């Protein structure tokens, strides 16, 4: 049967099921409604940065479609939503002034989900710096961004919270550091080459540590001035993918280990631990910035649950450990990445080069956590994958691929938490096809299909597939 046995029945009472957007990738309305720029509306709007010079100026244009959305996503028996606040559509400039337009949109927004009986699932940031803060301050190069986000953060809990339970500070801290400052490929486009300047092998390791610490910071407020009267919850979306030893050599599968460490435990060790993981301390030693043990005490145990995006899987493959020179954080891990074992392929790839479909990557990746960091609540944050642009409306409704991958997914998730795992939800990334980044709209994750011209939406086979597997 086309649902493979998944339904309701099949996962823990009461488990969440959702689905996710971010602010710019779906919301337009960029340059109105009082909202200021951010370091993607920069970014975008310069020629060259994104495929065919595209931007998020309109997008999906939910900011004024939000109820068709909000009923679209009820039709599909979900009982949950994950979008994220723009923080320069609150505050123009990142501090200071509030836009009022703004804050009645949120509250509009979050009204009508609680009126048709969907949960908010908050996130604060997504990508979008305001740009007066990269401007003023350096961005998250600049320790100052705990104070900044904190007094951001403050202002949503005190005007969201009485009816906001479940809030993510941030969303895949990971990629920021990588993409913005290692690779210099997503914005502030910082690396050691780059022409804004930059230092690939120091810099992603400055901005992770800010985040953590404004992370921390957050919460530390939230808990002392909201949660005795609000109630709710706050935690961190953090990107994993699996990696897998190639083979079961002791060089192997300490490749697979490093890359796990310097994936996901560069984040969870200090979220769980209050410590970086070890290795990252042997290898990238002075570069690595030490917390002092008031900060320590303050980033261990200030998630109140984790949230795991995860996509894929690859083959490590090891080498023995040298003395090297800095180049980046990337090539500080001694990794060889392999997509084939016994000369077949890992898996499939979807549109994105690097999404390979393997459905036992999200059971590596659930395990994992739960036997290394004791099992900590874990939410499923989002997962997905994207068909190509140019396809006829029809080709992109039959998603028979995605149909596939999403009951390949959840099979394997079912698996975790059969043997125990502490999953409390299931979001998927995305609700509707969106602007995606450096794709632009030439990459579609959306179990619903936009049409980019109309902006008509047209549920996808996926789509109907949750319908029926999610029914009450
Ligand atoms: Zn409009």
């Amino acid at each position: 049967n086309w649902l493979g046995g998944l339904s309701r029945a099949a996962f823990p009472k009461r488990f969440v099921f959702g689905t996710v957007t971010s602010a710019y990738q779906v919301e337009g309305m960029a340059a109105s409604g009082g909202r200021g720029p951010s370091i993607w509306d920069a970014f975008a709007h310069t020629p060259g940065n994104v495929a065919g010079n595209q931007n998020g100026d309109v997008a999906t244009d939910q900011y004024h479609r939000y109820k068709e959305d909000v009923n679209l996503m009820k039709s599909l028996n979900f009982d949950a939503y994950r979008f994220s606040i723009s923080w320069s559509r609150i505050f123009p400039d990142g501090e200071g002034r509030v836009n009022q337009e703004g804050v009645a949109y949120y509250n509009n927004l979050i009204n009508y989900l609680l009126q048709k009986g969907i949960t908010p699932y908050v996130n604060l940031y997504h990508y979008d710096l305001p740009l007066a803060l990269e401007k003023k301050y350096g961005g998250w190069l600049n320790a100052k961004m705990a104070d900044l986000f904190t007094e951001y953060a403050d202002f949503c809990f005190k005007t969201f919270g009485n009816r906001v339970k479940h809030w993510f500070t941030f969303n895949e801290p990971r990629i920021v550091a990588l993409l913005g400052y290692d690779q210099g490929t997503n914005p502030p486009k910082r690396c050691t080459k780059c022409a804004a300047g930059g230092n690939s092998a120091t810099e992603p390791y400055i901005v992770a540590h800010n985040f953590l610490l404004s992370h921390a910071a957050a919460v530390a407020r939230y808990r002392t001035k909201y949660q005795a009267a609000q109630q709710g919850k706050v935690g961190i979306v953090l990107d994993f993918n699996w990696y897998e030893a190639l083979s079961n050599s002791t060089e192997d599968q300490a490749a697979a280990q490093r890359a796990r460490d310097f994936h996901i435990g560069w984040y969870l060790d200090p979220l769980i631990n209050g410590h970086y993981p070890q290795i990252m301390q042997d290898l990238v030693k002075d570069r690595l910035p030490k917390f002092t043990p008031e900060q320590a005490r303050l980033v261990k145990g200030s998630a109140d649950y984790i949230g795991i995006n995860q996509y894929t899987a690859s083959y490590m493959k090891g080498q023995q450990l040298m003395q090297q020179t800095p180049t980046s954080y990337s090539a500080d891990w001694q990794v060889t990445y392999v997509f084939a074992k016994n000369g077949k392929p890992i898996g499939p790839q979807a549109n994105s080069n690097w999404l390979y479909i393997v459905p036992w990557g999200m059971y590596g990746c659930v395990n994992y956590i739960k036997q290394k960091y004791g099992n900590p609540t874990v939410v499923i944050t989002g997962n997905g994958m994207d068909q190509p642009a140019n396809l006829s409306r029809d080709q992109y409704l039959r998603d028979t691929t995605r149909v596939h991958f999403y009951r390949s997914y959840l099979t394997q998730l079912k698996k975790a938490i059969d043997e125990g795992a502490n999953v409390a939800g299931y979001f998927a990334w995305s609700l509707l096809d969106n602007f995606e980044w450096l794709s632009g709209y030439t990459s579609k994750f959306g179990i619903v299909y936009v049409d980019f011209n109309t902006l008509e939406r047209h549920p996808k086979a996926s789509a109907y597939w949750f319908r029926d597997m999610l029914k009450h």
